[PDB]
């Protein structure tokens, strides 16, 4: 029950040593205790963790990556957070400030005027020269002389001033000193404040730091990796990487992670911000940040489902894999490189390698074992592309995918120059009974199409969360007919199938899918969750069902949001959420070439090919809908909806919300760790 700690100096070793003894006082015996182990170095502990000889260090970003290379394989388990609970800021985001008055974009920077804080500096050096390394003059060795060829003058504080004086036409002498007004944080904002540079590589929180005014502030703007700019407010939407401040790490396996939890939170429990003046956590006696960084306000434990590469993120892994590696391509510059699919299942892998042959090596395949896999691939450059479902296009937009292409399901003319929008999930109710509202719905019977359906369940209970009474579903409806719930609940108590077929998820329970549901909403049935054109498919004599034959239109409104009724045609107005298509998802940097590919591709091997035997066609599959519905007709290029908040309904973000507030996504959860 003892976590061994490691320190990287002498000084470091005492406090670890006070920070044993007086948590061996406070806690009791069943609580945790600190051991002190003690090395030379960061990369020495790193190596002592991963010999099973120490447990847990606290690292910068730039260790955290080489901890968890090879050999050692570490991963983040605990974060050092800097402001309040609310607002806890675990990371930093490394922009490029720029003046109003200026207009280029990211791939505009060569030529232009740059401001670093220092060379070596991560957010003012590392970050943006590794994003910047392939646009950067051959030759990149050494990396100063490139640089310098790169930007029309710099100041770059700490740079070999007298071999490569361009680092400093702004700053002259490259002095790495407070002395250099042009130096630092302050300094590298005053560097284009004063109108010296063009450009300020520096943290989200310098430009507030410096400019108190908001009327001030507004004379600058952000460079976005995606070639927009953005206002200073809106950083975390337009920085350069998102940087972990101080992290700790453990064993991938093996880590201990639970009790270096259990010991760091009663730690900063009893020794955190403004806690006990007899030791302070955050505060040396012998220096300055000694196991933890002085700034630090408290710990945060890191969801179980984070790798250090998804931690860190992609911008940041790129930026240091390109000044480790250097390793930039050759091929002409305006053709799109290969865009990995990915597979998660064995057919779905057979599948999408017949494509790739015949896509000619234009799309490759690579394969995950679930979707949260395949997404997690994406995020960090594993794989290019998928296609998700709703629920998935939500968890892959927390993650900071963005949706490039919908599938369509209607045969339209011209349907790759028209997204769907999807249908409409409407809440059906007989105008017999009269006093129905959206708000007395407590303790009504329903009927849904079966459980975890969207139009049937997913939407409406999701909005019905707010007044669920906790995660118990079975709470809210007195009775109804959710086909999949357990065979013993209030919601199977009016699922009209005889026998094993008593409320499972099948045609031989009747009152199962959207036409089901509707005939549990007429026999015995308050309200019903179905689509808008189901009560039109299924009365004036549609269906020639014994109980369907005679129903009519009038008969049955439609439940609004705001309370009231309306008509069923009116359903373009008194809808629950806009149950929407699957969408091809992807990295903002591949958007531009996702929709090339994909689009020349349907063009071969679209929905507009017979023959699909001695000819291979996208939108056919061997077993079920692999790598996309089989009903696809082409893909939808989603100009304007291209982001998963835009793609999606405002209120079916609100419901999917609401639902995975019952049921956790361990990736969900990790994404909104980085994206609170
Ligand atoms: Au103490
Ligand atoms: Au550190
Ligand atoms: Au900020
Ligand atoms: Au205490
Ligand atoms: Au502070
Ligand atoms: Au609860
Ligand atoms: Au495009
Ligand atoms: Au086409
Ligand atoms: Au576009």
């Amino acid at each position: 029950k003892t976590v061994r700690w490691c320190a990287v100096s002498e000084h470091e070793a005492t406090k670890c040593q006070s920070f044993r003894d007086h948590m061996k006082s406070v806690i009791p015996s069943d609580g945790p205790s600190v051991a002190c182990v003690k090395k030379a170095s960061y990369l020495d502990c790193i190596r002592a963790i991963a010999a099973n000889e120490a447990d847990a260090v606290t690292l910068d970003a730039g260790l955290v990556y080489d901890a968890y290379l090879a050999p050692n394989n570490l991963k983040p388990v605990v974060a050092e957070f800097y402001g309040s609970k609310e607002d806890p800021q675990t990371f930093y985001y490394a922009v490029a400030v720029v003046k109003k008055d200026s207009g280029f974009q990211m791939n505009q920077l060569r030529g232009k005027k740059s401001c670093h804080t220092g060379l070596g500096r991560s957010a003012g050096w590392n970050i943006p020269i590794g994003l910047l390394y392939c646009d950067l003059p051959e030759p990149r060795k050494p990396l100063e002389k490139a640089v310098a060829n790169f930007f029309s003058g710099s100041c770059a504080p700490c740079a070999d001033g007298t071999d490569f004086p361009q680092l400093c036409q702004l700053c002259p002498g490259c002095g790495c000193s407070t002395l250099n007004q042009y130096f630092g944080y302050s300094g590298a904002f005053k560097c284009l404040k004063d109108g010296a540079g063009d450009v300020a590589f520096v943290k989200h929180s310098t430009i507030f730091e410096n400019l108190a005014n908001k009327a001030d502030r507004d004379q600058y703007e952000l460079l976005c990796l995606d070639n927009t700019r953005k206002p200073v407010d809106e950083y975390k939407d337009c920085h350069l990487a998102q940087v972990p401040s101080h992290t700790v790490v453990a064993r991938s396996m093996g880590g201990k992670e639970d009790l270096i939890w259990e010991l760091l939170n009663q730690a900063q429990e009893h020794f955190g911000k403004d806690k006990s003046k007899e030791f302070q956590l955050f505060s040396s006696p012998h220096g300055k940040d000694l196991l933890f960084k002085d700034s630090a306000h408290g710990f945060l434990k890191v969801p179980p489902r984070m790798d250090a590469k998804m931690y860190l993120g992609y911008e940041y892994v790129t930026a240091i894999r390109n000044l480790r590696e250097g390793t930039c391509p050759e091929a002409p510059t305006d053709e799109c490189k290969p865009v990995k699919w990915c597979a998660l299942s064995h057919h779905e892998r057979l599948k999408c390698d017949e494509w790739s042959v015949n896509s000619v090596g234009k799309i490759e395949c690579v394969s995950a074992e679930t979707t949260e896999d395949c997404i997690a691939k994406i995020m960090n450059g594993e794989a290019d592309a998928m296609s998700l479902d709703g629920g998935f296009v939500y968890i892959a937009g927390k993650c900071g995918l963005v949706p490039v292409l919908a599938e369509n399901y209607n045969k339209s003319d011209n349907c790759e120059d028209t997204p769907e929008a999807g249908y409409f999930a409407v809440a059906v109710v007989k105008k017999s009974a009269s006093d129905l509202t959206w708000d007395n719905l407590k303790g009504k019977k329903s009927c849904h199409t079966a459980v975890g359906r969207t139009a049937g369940w997913n939407i409406p209970m999701g909005l019905l969360y707010n007044k669920i009474n906790h995660c118990r579903f079975d709470e809210f409806f007195s009775e109804g007919c959710a086909p999949g719930s357990k065979k013993d609940s209030s919601l199977c108590k009016l699922c009209m199938g005889s026998g094993l077929n008593l409320c499972e998820p099948n045609n031989k329970e009747g009152y199962y899918g959207y036409t089901g549901a509707f005939r549990c909403l007429v026999e015995k049935g308050d309200v019903a969750f179905v689509k808008h054109q189901t009560v039109p498919q299924n009365t004036g004599g549609k269906n020639p069902d014994p109980w369907a034959k005679n129903l009519n239109e009038k008969d049955y409104e439609l439940l609004c949001l705001d309370g009231t009724r309306k008509p069923v045609e009116e359903y373009a107005n008194c809808h629950l959420a806009r149950a929407p298509n699957h969408a091809v998802v992807t990295r903002k940097d591949k958007e531009a070439c996702v929709h090339k590919i994909l689009r020349q591709q349907q063009h071969l091997f679209g929905s507009n090919v017979t023959d699909c035997s001695g000819n291979f066609c996208l939108f056919r599959s061997e077993t079920k809908d692999l790598l996309f519905r089989d009903d696809t007709v082409c893909l939808a290029k989603l100009h304007d909806r291209n982001t998963y908040e835009k793609y999606l309904g405002e209120e079916y973000v609100k419901a999917v919300g609401n639902l995975r507030k019952c049921s956790t996504s361990s990736l969900l959860e990790a994404c909104t760790f980085r994206r609170p």
